């Protein structure tokens, strides 16, 4: 009857209330880990952006230095070369003399 | 009276309809330029991301090459150096002989 129905109907509403109060708990908790995960994937993402900027900066620095160094060696080779030339000429003169004496 | 009010009231609704039909036109048009601007700032943003990737790649390539080149010069200096040594020794022998004859 109407009494049975109301009593049954009401018993269900109580169960649903309980279930909703549970969803509350489960959701509010599931959101706490999303909050954390988000806070991390962000924290990490902003530091990766940095390392990169520091890698790119350093990279330019490294190349620039290598260039300066390469230019200095090109000069040392230049001078050394000029020096080997003199030795030959120097040796030439001694040879000319040695030949004169023998 | 009620007739004056309805007639006046209705005249206003007609004016508003017209104004709304205008907002339609103006908005639908203002959105066409947002559509374009967005399509551009995006198109440009995706190509800038590329150039960069190509700058970074090239940069590594350049540094790597400079390193190989620097290493080769370090060797040329090494050999040239060894060569200057020989000249001195070579010159030394000639000198010893020249001194013997004089």
């Amino acid at each position: 009857g109407s009494h049975a129905d109301l009593l049954r109907k009401n018993a269900e509403v109580t169960k649903q209330v309980s279930m909703a109060r549970q969803a509350q708990v489960d959701l509010e908790r599931e959101k706490k880990e999303l909050e954390d995960s988000l806070e991390r994937i962000s924290d990490q993402g902003q530091r990766k952006t940095q390392e990169q900027l520091e890698v790119l900066e350093s990279l330019k620095q490294e190349l620039a230095t290598s260039q300066r160094e390469l230019q200095v060696l090109q000069g040392s080779l230049e001078t050394s070369a000029q020096s080997e030339a003199n030795w030959a000429a120097e040796f030439a003169e001694l040879e000319k003399e040695r030949d004169s004496l023998v």
